[PDB]
Order: C-alpha cells, then sequence, then structure tokens
C-alpha cells in the first residue's frame, strides 16, 4: 500500500497528463493502432473552438484526401456535410491540423504519415467571402523505433523532407516518452514523463498563433451542381 | 468521387425527410393531406448548421412582453444570449436573439404561405432593443439591427408547374409587406427558392435541400453575430 | 402573457432551489450545490462554463475547494479534468460563488475567503486582467432585519481587503444584492432569483472575454 | 422533511407545466391554429418512468402495414423491441412495444375526450403478432397482450362541474367501446382521473400531477413488459 | 497481453483516484474545510458497473416521509423504480430502490469508519414496503428485501499497521450492529476489504482497485434485482 | 401505407450506407458508419462497438469492427466509446466490414471469428455459439451470392471456430445460415432482412448467462 506524500497543485498538474500517457501508451501498445484512445485524450483537452475527429477531408472542386485519423478543425462557424462522430466529412477550408496515429516513429511510418498531410494540404482552400494559414501536421506513435530516439537519424529525416512543405510534419508524440515539434523553426525535442503535456501545450501554443480559420463563402461548395 | 458523395448525403436526407414527413401527417376528416412534425427538420438542420447557431422549436419574446406565435424551428443564438429556463422542443428566445424562423408545413399554397407569413410577421413585430451595457475607455459599437429571415419547409409544392410565374406572384403579394416577406423555402419533394440577391432565385430536382441550407447558410453569413445588448432590458420592468 | 410566463419561468424555479436547499441544510456536511449548479448553468451564456472545483495557476497555486466557478472553455484548454471536479486555470476565471446555508456574519466571511484564496493566485500577462466576481449562494438571511443595517456592515467589513470583496449574494427565500453599480443595491421576493440572474450576466458582460494568454505558462516549469 | 419535499418536487412541476401549457394554449389560439405544445409533458413524464419506459411523439405501425393516428405521447419498449431508424420528436413504434397514448389538448371537453378516444381506437385496432421464436406446442405460455392504455392531459376541464357528473356520462360513454377507452385523465390545473380499478377515482388539487404519475406507474408495473415476439413478422411480407 | 492490460487499465484508475483524492485532502486541510470531491471516484463507479446500476449522490427517503443523511454514492435502480423528479448530483431515492452506499472520507480511521456506519444507519433505518401490485388476474407475487450493503472510500489508513489488527477490531466493533454494518472498502492508496464471505478479507497493493470492485460486483450480483413493489405507497398519505 | 414507409426508410438508410463505405474504399473501410446504424437499429439491451474481446485467461480476441454485447449485466473494463475491451462471456456476435464479400475477405472475417470463438468463457456462478458476420460494400462474383458464394461459405464453414453465419452487402445482397439452410435476399431489402433476421438470432440466444465474475480476478496478487 502506497505512502502518498501531499500533493500540491503543479505536481496534480503533471499526474494528470503523465497517468494519461500511460493510459493512452498501455491502451495503443494492446492494439498493435487504434486512434480512439488518442482521439479521446485530445478532444477532452482541446479548447472548444476545435473540433478533433477521424475522417475524410474534402474540398469545392471535389477532390478528397486520404483518410485521417484525427483532424483538427472547426465546427464553430462551418457546416457539418450531414457526417456524424467517427466518419467526418470536412471541408478544406476549416482545418487547422492533421494527425495520424501510427505504431512507432520510424522513416515508413513517417514517409506515410507525411503522405497523408500532402493529401490534404494539396487541397483547394478558397478566398471568397483572405489570408490562409499552412495546415498544420504530425505523427502520433508509441516509441521511436532508433536507438537514438528523436536522434540523428530522425532529424536527417525531417531535412530531406524539408524541401516539400506539402509532406512537412510540424509535430510528433511519442507516448512512451518523447515528442518533437519545429514551431520554433528549430526543431525542439522532449523526452519524459511530461512528453504529452508538453506536445498538447506546443500544438495549443501552434494552433493559438494560427488564430481561426478564415471566414469564406461555403456557397462555392454547391456552385457546380444542377 | 467527393463532388457526388456531397450531393448523395443532401439528396438521400431530402428524400429521407420527405418519407419522414408525410409519415408524420396527422389523419383528416376532409381527405386532405393534414399537418406534418417539424422534429425530423430540425434534427437535420441542427446538425447542418455551424455550432454558433441554435434552431429548435419555440416562442420568441421580447422585452416588452410580447410574444411571437409558435414557431417550428427558430434559428438563434445561445453563445452570448441567456436562457430563459426553457427546454428542447419548447424554447422562449429573446428577439434580440432571432437569426431566423421556419415553418414546416405539409405544401407550398397560397394557405401555406400566407400562414408562414403571418408567423413571421408575429416574430418582426418584437421589438428590439439597442441599449448596451456601459462602455468605459471602450469604441462603442452602435447597434444596427438586421432583417430577421423567414420560410418555409414543406413536403411539396401545389401548383402543377410547381414554383411558377403563379406562385411568384402570391411569394410577391404575400411578402409586400415587410413584417411578412418570406425569403426562402423548400420543398423536400424538389424544389427551393430565396430572395436573397433581390430576384427570385429557384432550383428544382435532387438538390433542392443542399441549395437551401448552402444558400441559408450564406445568408446568415451576411447577418454578422446578433448584436450585444443589455439583457437587462428584461428585468427592468419586474417587482 | 410573456412578462407573466417570464416570471414564472424563474420564480418556479427559485421556489425549486429553495425547496432543494432547505432539505439540505435539515440534512446537513454542507450544502448541495448541484440544483444551483444546474439552474445557473442552464441560464448562462454558453460561452461560460460553470462547475465545481479547485482553480490554479501557473506557479502550482490553489484556491480552497469553489461550489461554482464560472470559466471560460472556448479559447482555454481543459487540465484533463471531469465534471464535478474541475481544476481550472486562474486566467479562465470570471466569477466564484459559494453556496453556504444562511447569509449571515459566520458564512459572508467564509465565503470570503473562498474569494480571496481565488484571487491571490497570478495570472499571467505573457502571450490586463479584470476583478474577479464573488459571491454567496444561501437558502435565507439569518437577521430578522433580511439584507439590513447588520449585513450592509458586515459585507462593508469584509469587503474591505479587495481579495475578499463579495460582489453579489443570494437569498433563494427571496433576496438578492450586489455592488455592481458600486451602491450596495437589495431586492426582495419572488424575482431575487431573475435579479441576481440577469444583473450578474450584466456584470459578467462588462468584464468581456479571458484575455488570451500564453497557456505554455502552464508547462515551463516542468522538465 | 421527505415527504414535504416530495409533495413540492412534483407541485413545482405541476406549476412549471401549467404554465407552459396555459401559455400554448393561448398562443395556438386553443389547438386551431397548432397543437398545444407537448415538449414540457414528456420530459416531466420521462424523467418520472422508470427507464423500462420510452415515451415520444409518434406513430404507430403494425406488421400489416396499417398504421395509427399521430399520438403526442406514446409510452412504449426500447429495451426488446428494435428501433426503425428514427429519430427523436417523431417515432415510427411497432404496435408490440406499445404500454400507452396520451394525447395532450387544450381542455378536458366532450369534443376533447371523443378525439382522444379516436386516436386510442387508431392504435388498439392495429394487429398485435403473438408469433414467437421457437414456436412449439407445449413448450411456453402462449403470448398473451394487454390492453394498451389511453388518456388524455388538458390545461383545465370546461364542465361546469369540473370532472363531475356531465364528465362521467361522457366517458363512460366513450368507453363502451373497448377500442376507445379512455383509462385516465390530466387536467393540470389541478385535476385527474382513472378508471384502473373500476371505479372513477378522481383527484384534485395541487398533488393531482403526482396522483397522475403514480397512479399510471402503478397501472403499468400491473401489465408487466410487452411480451417478447417474433419481429420477423415485419420482413416476412417483404 | 490481455490480462497485463487488465492489471494496468484498472491500477492507472486507481492511481488517477488516489492523485485527485491526495488533492481535494490537501485543498480541505483533509476535510477539515470542506468535504473530500467524491465526484471522481462517483464517474469511476459508474463507468465499472454494470448499466442495471445507477449511482449518484443524493439522499434516500422512505413512504413514511423520513429521509437518510446525505450519502456520497448511492447505488440504486433506475430500470423498474421512477424518479422523484431530481438532478444528477442530488438524487432523492426511494429506499426500495436501493442496492449499496458508499461514503468517501479524508482516511480510514475510527472516526471516520464510526461516521461511515452512521450514514449508512440512516438508510437502512429507512421503511422499505412490501405492498406489490396485483396483476390483470388479481395476483401479487410477493417480495423479500435483502439488506443494504455499505462502505468506506478514502485515500489512505491512518493505523501504522494499515488494515490490521486494529483496523479489524474497529470495523468488528462498527459492525456488530447490523444497521451500522460496514460490508466493504477502499482506500485508493493501494487496500481494500470486505464481509462478503462472512469474514473479513482484505488486499493491498497495486490491485486494490479492481479487487474492490470486482469483489462488490459479486456482492451486487448475490442480491439480485430490487424486488417490485408498489410505488403508490409513496401517496397513500396525500389528499 | 406503412410497410412502404418502413421499406424506404431502411433502404434509403441502406442506400447512405452504400455510398459512404464506398467513398472510404476508393479512398484506400471505415466501420463507425455501420456502427451507428446497427446501434441505432439494435434494442438498447444490446450494445454495439469496435474492440477487443478478452477472457478470464488474459488471452485477446484481434481487433473486431462491431461486438454486439451486453452491458447491462457486465462491468465495463473501464474503457471508451471506440475502443472496448469487452469479456468474452459479454459477447453475442461479432462482425467485420470489409470492401467486398469474396474469397479473401470471407477468409478474414473468419479469421477474427475465430480469434473471438477460441476465447475461454466461463461457467463458473451452458455457452451459445457466438454469432459472426462480414459487412460489405458489394459482391465479387457476377453470380452475386452464387454457387460460388455458398461453395466458399461452407468450405469455411468446416471449422466452427471459423463459421460466418450471416453477411451483408449494401449494394444489395445478405445471407444467413440461422435456419442450417443457407438464406439468400438481394435487393433494396438486403439491409432490413439483415438487420431483422439477425435480431430474431439474437433473440433465441437470450441474454449471456450471468458468470462469476471474480475469475476476472482470481490470479492478480
Amino acid at each position: 500500500a502506497k505512502k502518498l506524500s501531499r500533493i500540491n497543485g503543479r505536481e496534480f498538474l503533471k499526474q494528470s497528463f503523465n497517468l494519461q500517457q500511460q493510459l493512452l501508451a498501455s491502451q495503443l501498445n494492446l492494439s498493435r493502432v487504434n486512434e480512439s484512445y488518442f482521439l479521446s485524450i485530445i478532444r477532452q483537452y482541446l479548447p472548444e473552438r476545435y473540433s478533433v475527429d477521424r475522417g475524410v477531408v474534402v474540398d469545392s472542386e471535389g477532390q478528397t484526401s486520404d483518410q485521417i485519423d484525427a483532424v483538427i478543425f472547426d465546427r464553430h462557424y462551418t457546416p457539418t456535410l450531414l457526417d456524424q462522430q467517427g466518419h467526418r466529412f470536412i471541408p478544406a477550408e476549416a482545418v487547422y491540423a492533421v494527425l495520424e496515429v501510427k505504431p512507432t516513429i520510424n522513416k515508413t511510418y513517417l514517409e506515410y504519415a507525411a503522405d497523408k498531410a500532402a493529401s490534404v494540404r494539396k487541397l483547394y482552400r478558397t478566398s471568397t467571402v483572405v489570408e490562409h494559414f499552412p495546415i498544420v501536421a504530425g505523427i502520433v506513435a508509441i516509441d521511436v523505433e532508433w536507438q537514438d530516439g528523436l536522434g540523428k537519424a530522425f532529424t536527417e529525416n525531417l531535412q530531406a523532407v524539408s524541401s516539400d512543405e506539402n509532406r512537412k510534419l510540424d509535430c510528433g508524440l511519442a507516448v512512451s516518452g518523447a515528442c518533437f515539434d519545429s514551431y520554433d523553426e528549430e526543431i525542439k525535442i522532449r523526452s519524459g514523463e511530461n512528453a504529452l503535456i508538453f506536445f498538447l501545450f506546443r500544438l495549443l501554443g501552434k494552433l493559438q498563433s494560427l488564430g481561426t480559420v478564415p471566414a469564406i463563402d461555403w456557397r462555392v461548395y454547391i456552385d457546380s451542381l444542377e
């Protein structure tokens, strides 16, 4: 029976996120993956101005992304195309970020997550009523396959994919205890029990910097219909 | 394909709504079609609309104590606006929170156009305050009220030629008073109309629902958010 | 007509709340804040959230437990909490309300202590703050005078420390007060709940939306 | 104390219900330009009843394709019964799942008693199957359907004597046909009745709602759960 | 492996609950400036229990008008039992609907065992009717009531030896009066007990929560469904 | 007519399901579309969700697209919607959602079913066979559910662990062996037939039997 010492607000904050980090790792290590676990947690965390769900992004020209594990998008200003939870059909102009859930962070899964991101970023976003911002993209996994962790070879893998802004992966989380992002230009990496709280707050900081998706004339979606 | 899936999503919903509205018709003693249940239309337009909009059946009220008639689908704000301790299916909605009002009726004909217009007038006649809360060092935003949107949703159109010349002449007659104007309408059999661009624009066929919803969304978007008002006008008269 | 239905829709809820809080007082622990939370949650614009919990700041300090925190969730992240036991960052808080058995000196001082425990918390400016509203909700008023001389002196007394100021209160038996217009304004009778709620909303409106701060101040000292 | 809190919990909801239904009756011009709004009544009876009972506006259907009239408040099963892919506010309900039907109307008088009895008949005339899966003779008791309960909820009572002599004469007349029987009613002004014990039992005053609801529950409980039947009768004709 | 995921699912929830109750302890100065917040325990036991069981904070009432003390977590029926028009967080529960009551306290010690026992007794002393409704043929099935289960939930155990000799003597002393018997308890730091097998069985360590929950499930299961009784006994005294 | 409304409601949902599953195929299918409909249809005594089945000996199934299971008498192992962790004794049926009904995906769905049926179900306090099926957009054979199909299905059903009792193609086909003989329907009523026949089969199983859940904790220390 554990002797529990007295807690304060900072330790409760840390435990509230790290215990959920452990839960997610247990859940993902089993499903070897089911993104539902991650969706629950990031949905619970994000400000209500953000919605997050699995689905497909569409544009007003009728092109679609691949299937995306976690799309972070607007519903406050944006119509719903008569979809339901777990299977969204999301206008491209509503999208803030896309995250792909995979078993591990290696070169194969980073390329696959970048493929997914490019299928969303290539879609057409109207400016009929605007300053569109780049969609944030990332990868979520249990662990990192490299001995190095998120080390030499990992950083080298982003650099070679640096050229194509559509394949860019802005951020990532290994719930075993590592995260990265490039929100500050330089790639910043963290390790350990706070990886989840770091990933989530850094992502919220990046989303915040982008502001609300610009308001657009949704009737571009019906212009070619009869 | 993305465009076909968009078309199909809405058209299959259009067909579902037509079937449900028909299933819901009251049984008459005179062999006519009967009145319809609005609730499935509400669930669809609620699902569709951006979350800044709320929509429900209810009565609109103003700070002088006047009420509208019952409205099948009031589109209104809840992000900035209090609730008057009402319930799903019977909202009691302050007039300053109202964007639009829609009546769900059996058919588009002269009777139900006039009826929907009478409902619309009973909301548009309500008083909307321009009082705002003290703004101490802030730049004052003068409250500019927009006209409330009103419309009709029905199963079909009684005119054999649909939304044709006789329909349009009736709509104009009805809408020759601004309080009674019907901005828009939908027959889920396959027709919709609106005067959002001044000229009456009419569509027919499988895309009537998707056109009606996206056109309404664009009109709502042009209205902006209801202007902030001092809600205490609602308590100023009370003992 | 509409004014009478307006009055009834609130007054019957005032009576329902007085009935439940009256029961809770005879049974008692502390009086159960649940009915009050459900009513003020139903009333408030959706830009405001309201729940029981604890306020926390980026330096790790916490408030006392608060029966009803009115706070933002549209722009503010959730610290992985759940209904009935929120863990709310200080910069998201608009108001705090304590539900107590009665409005008297003891429970006014108690509510003021709870308010100070929230107002002492640090709110970052990293990217100007408004004063948090604080108040008391109770069944009745202990003085046979009501919200009279002894009440005014006691409110004036606690409200001399700005951390302890109680801006407002409600006795669901039929009394409310606030200092939103500087002068203490008192109302009595069947419309106390509707007055309390609309006046509180007007005060909240004047505060504006919580300012957008850089939430990463909450992780800056983690390793 | 506990009994006083019980009384107030129901009587204050009775007052809230009376307030809203009175408003709706006025705004619909006495149920002529619109239907009295049943939403507050639905929320209260849903909240009160055990979860084994569902309640909503809808239309009842049987396996032969016959449909009832629209009903303001159907009390029905969803624990053992499939849903026919509907949404809240307009249910498409198989007849074998129905416990009770209640009509919400402007007033209790001859006109609306006859109207409500006609609605009740449109439901009770539907066919309820006695077919069960694994129907081997001698292995189970045959299904025995119970009589569906029907009633009327209104703002007030129009007769000069309230729920007196003319009322009971009218009730007995519509109820001489088992299909048309009205078992119970509630006037939110403060009166209720039922024939659950054969004798017409009437209550008046502040406890009308609590009596109506507890007496209705007692009648429902005496019926038991809807009998389990073979839902494939609904597809056998297709 | 499925068994490790089972263990971790429950042990991580145990740590989460310990963490939340640890904070509540500190914030309330060990329950001296407010009660420990039961609602995180409620959410977990509500998630775990089969849907035949409802769980919430409230007061138990009987048909004679008597009430219990406030109870942190009543486990009760809603499938067959009416609601007395209450709300989440403050239920007003008929006594015939109650399976179990649990009190969340700062710690397991003599003071709080006695306090949890006094709460349990305030529920068990309430009158449960045996009146039963006749069916359409005039026949009612007699019923018999089971004893209500009661327990205590806390962050830790104050005694140096945990759930050892002093604890056992105190639990036996409290429980020698059946009204006050505490059948079970959980210290979320890592210990649980029950007397479901007519002898006190104690577990400690990382599996305390999963043991407590599954043992309580088994006890509830043995009770069966609450007996079906005539709810109109609640209205028999009213005019 | 009521039967026409009944038919129209289900067939329109069949068409919507076909359209939804077809979009996630062209892109690659997403089972959540199907889960929503079957959940809406089934009596509330049934729960349905994606997840993993587990037994008291710690073994697990493969991931299952749609498990039909009890939550009225059965505890929840502190899971959440979209990834359930379901005791084997709570399970009525499993269904795998795949692009098409053909040999390959019939074998894949049979494999999933075996991974659930192999699990140990305690009798501490007799067990019904778990129902297993496939849901798909269309049928590969030009024959439809033809002679090739029945030959392939009865090959898979030589092992009771791998039996596929039923299946649905939302293009307009369904089958089951609930009556021993394989019964096939085609056309616009495929969804309503599949769902009501499944409902009848579930009804025949009765409620999952009550068990002593202490077997899930017996080996923990």
